């Protein structure tokens, strides 16, 4: 060194790093991208827990994003921004255990609250390097220290032969945990406060945040949590040990690998792409919103099912922010369900609805499916194709996201937690998906991260103000455990969610509005009745 | 000797009585025998036609009420006593009543035939609320009402036997209908225009005449108020009927013939004493002796018959009151009383549901609980109270009615549907009960026209509106005024639009869907759940 920006040279436990000075609309920020936090989980390390990165020599260049974890790439609508924004934007590799840090420039002298993003993508996809997860705006505008990590997905992260030494399960969650431990030890070098760490994530990332809440070894690694449109409880976020074993062994057969030791050793000789090419062939039924390789109830990371853990747990020390978007189900109707497409109005017949219900609730008996159909049908217009399309969307959204979120919010509050809840109702002026899909799963994210502040992105002026409001809620929550700004106590307050009043707020261009009951009637069906009907 | 009050029917001469209605005189012929007294060896047997009589038969007074259980609930309270027998109890009770304008109509007049309700265990055509003088005077109607046997005397059945074949109370009604066909012209009635109307079990009876072929030549249109032949209480299987009669005979100390011969030796009150001890579960809105699916009067279950019937030339008017279930909570559900606001707890609600839906499995009962709970306010006592009432009213009345209306319309019938929403200013029951089962009746019969009863002037106008709908329906099969214009018209109920009207102090308002979501639960889902549980 000698002639470089002195603000971009930082030492961490593993060695020296050189970051990059980035431009945000309001000024510069420091970014340290592609910092290794584990040994590359390759070869004999495939399917194994991550090992901490061994120290390196010299100055590691941390100026670009590292590889994306090897993963299936969505083929729906090539070239279309609505899908492409979620696709990997760096080389796919099994050597992908790297994290990213954004801080103000120059770095703060007083220790700053840290936000850690965990991406979603159904546990089969995602990357910390996507444009929508760009930490520069939260760092510049709110002065946050923002961290995001890559973690293994698909078979590489979640293929499990439970009980085995060579594929114990949940290693993608152990990748996340290792990154949290890296933050505890190192974030002070960047001006971050390791004693104020807030996790946030969306969809499977939210499910992940939920796992860390429920897993004792993660508890010392963060202080507050935000779960956006996802939960550890619910029908897709976990599988039993038996089901994980069945899926792993079928996958092994499909790629020519028919003792766990021998099976796993044969799996390790397979090219990454071979595993990806068969990953979707192991689901027990035709389905949507079901993913082959997800966290497993192993009796270790998860000592019991998340449902059980949230029923009995003491959550007195927990402050949590949770919520959903207006149209959780709509995105998913195109991927499976005859009659749907982003390219037509997707009006469907009653026949397509009945068939869609079997696909959207693949675990349902005939009787359970009838109950669903009966509840969601408009008996004044039982064959109206607009209503049926919207009802199909509501079925998928409620079953997979809204009611699991309502259930989580309810259990946490009853057991000590401080809970704030929201519904996100603003549809981006820039959205490329058709109007009937409303505010789909994932489309609050660009607002939380403050992308509308980028003038080149063509958001309206009101959307910029809106984005700034949300960034304030999120960072207020991270700082204090309360999304409300003191010294603004005239602005409408966001009351905590309680079992008694069930209050949540609407997030849109208008001032906060308080509502009561998170789909209360309908969620009673999914959360109280349906389990009893399935058990008969 | 007023010659307006002297009539010859097939059995002989009758002398009626000139009555006063608020707007002029009416002729009444009360206590006309239509059958041989069903006593002694005729107990439990089909009715036989009345033998002819000599001289002039005195028809100036109401005859005996059919022998029946009398309600003990709130002694001396008008809300209950208005339904109790107002003449002496007797097994000798097969008499009918006729009201006509005075003087006798010069042209043949549409006939309305009233069939009282009372759970098939009680009721009488002599009750004040069934007074036909107002309809006769104001609308010029010829109004007929009959007594029919109730309880064991009307419905005890050993299906297959000769001596207790079942449904004889329905056969009493049918014999009275036959009597109308044969004799009503002598009063100025038109036997080619006969409209049955009835409430609760009376409405269920009307529905059974619709479903029974020999009845179909005896009337032309029907009104069903708050009751239906389909549904959970109005019929029993032959096996359950046989079980109940066999149990009753055991309880009083008694081969079909020998069993029935012994029952016939028992004084009437001994049968009544054990009438309520034969129900299979603790329950409400369930009655021991009701019409039986015999393969005779009823060729199959009402549900099967309304599903497959051809109802092309049928016109029907059907409806419900706003609070069908509220009356019944006092009768079995712990926590309910006319004397306090009956705010109940959640546990009382869960227990209430097992009583109100006695055939429900644990899982079915939980479905009901979870459907009717307001999950925004799950423990709120006033909601739980109102939910309890809705459960009982929807299960026993509202949803069976929606089902019947839908089936009849889909299979060719002309159907008109209503919800009756006006609470009488004079109502003696507490406010929380709203507009209870049975409280549209006094309005249809025109009681507010009686100044000594202190109804408001609005209620008097409302009453006249309803008498018009009912009599227009009787005359034409359509309750709308034939020439008195003005939107809003009352549109036919159809499966597509599902339109019905609200009957209250305001002008007709058209609504769509009779509790559609909730009735889909009762009518489509619950049967599936019960079958597989
Ligand atoms: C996390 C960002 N996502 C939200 C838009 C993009 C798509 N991934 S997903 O997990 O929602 C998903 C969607 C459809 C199917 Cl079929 C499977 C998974
Ligand atoms: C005739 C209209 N009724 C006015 C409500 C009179 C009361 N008898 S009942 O059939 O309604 C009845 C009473 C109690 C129970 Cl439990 C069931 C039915
Ligand atoms: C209403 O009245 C009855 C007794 O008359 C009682 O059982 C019920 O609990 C009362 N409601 C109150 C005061 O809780
Ligand atoms: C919006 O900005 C201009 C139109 O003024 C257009 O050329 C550009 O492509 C748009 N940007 C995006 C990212 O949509």
């Amino acid at each position: 060194e000698g002639r470089e920006d002195p603000q971009l040279l930082v030492r961490v436990r593993g060695g020296q790093l050189r970051g990059i000075r980035l431009k945000a609309p309001g000024g510069p920020v420091s970014a340290f991208l592609g910092i290794p936090f584990a040994e590359p989980p390759v070869g004999s390390r495939r399917f194994m827990p991550p090992e901490p990165k061994r120290p390196w020599s010299g100055v590691l260049d941390a100026t670009t994003f590292q590889n994306v974890c090897y993963q299936y790439v969505d083929t729906l609508y090539p070239g279309f921004e609505g899908t492409e924004m979620w696709n990997p934007n760096r080389e796919l590799s099994e050597d992908c255990l790297y994290l990213n840090v954004w801080t103000p420039y120059p770095r703060p002298a007083s220790p700053t609250p840290v936000l850690i993003w965990i991406y979603g993508g159904g546990f089969y996809s995602g990357a910390a390097s996507l444009d929508v997860y760009d930490g520069r705006f939260l760092a510049q505008v709110e002065g946050a220290v923002l961290v995001s990590m890559n973690y293994r997905v698909g078979t590489f992260g979640f293929l499990a032969l439970p009980g085995s030494r060579e594929a114990p399960g949940n290693v993608g969650l152990l990748d996340q945990r290792l990154a949290l431990q890296w933050v505890q030890e190192n974030i002070a070098a960047f001006g971050g406060d390791p004693m104020s760490v807030t996790l946030f994530g969306e969809s499977a990332g939210a499910a992940s945040v939920g796992m860390h809440i429920l897993s004792l070894p993660s508890r010392s690694l963060f202080h507050r949590a935000v779960l956006q449109s996802g939960t550890p409880n619910g029908p897709w976020a976990t599988v039993s040990a038996g089901e994980a074993r069945r899926r792993a062994t079928l996958l092994a057969r499909l790629v020519g690998c028919p003792n766990d030791t021998e099976l796993i050793a044969c799996l390790r000789t397979r090219p990454a792409q071979d595993l990806v090419d068969h990953e979707w062939h192991v689901l027990p039924q035709e389905s949507i919103f079901r993913f082959s390789f997800v966290p497993v109830v192993d009796g270790d990371f998860l000592s019991d099912t998340p449902e059980a853990l949230i029923n009995t747990g003491d959550f007195q020390d927990l402050q949590v922010l949770v919520g959903v978007v207006k149209d959780e189900g709509s995105y998913f109707l195109v991927y499976g369900v005859p009659g749907f497409s982003k390219d037509n109005e997707s009006l469907i017949s009653r026949a397509q609805f009945l068939a869609g219900v079997r696909i959207g609730v693949p675990q349902a008996s005939d009787l359970a499916a009838e109950a669903v159909v009966l509840h969601y049908t408009d008996w004044l217009h039982p064959e109206d194709p607009t209503h049926l399309r919207d009802a199909m969307s509501a079925v998928v959204g409620d079953h997979n996201v809204v009611c699991p979120v309502a259930q989580l919010a309810g259990r946490l509050a009853a057991q000590g937690a401080r809970v704030y809840a929201y519904i996100f109702e603003h549809r981006a002026s820039t959205l490329t998906w058709p109007l009937w899909m409303g505010v789909p799963h994932g489309y609050e994210i660009e607002f939380i991260f403050g992308l509308p502040l980028d003038p080149s992105l063509n958001y309206t002026t009101e959307e910029r103000i809106f984005a700034q409001r949300l960034m304030k809620y999120w960072t207020n929550f991270a700082r204090t455990g309360d999304p409300n700004d003191p010294r603004d106590s005239k602005s409408p307050q966001w009351p905590p969610y309680t079992t008694a009043a069930q209050q949540y707020v609407s997030l849109n261009l208008k001032p906060l509005e308080v509502r009561r009951g998170l789909r209360a009637q309908t969620c009673a069906f999914w959360n109280r009745f349906l389990p009893k009907l399935l058990s008969a």
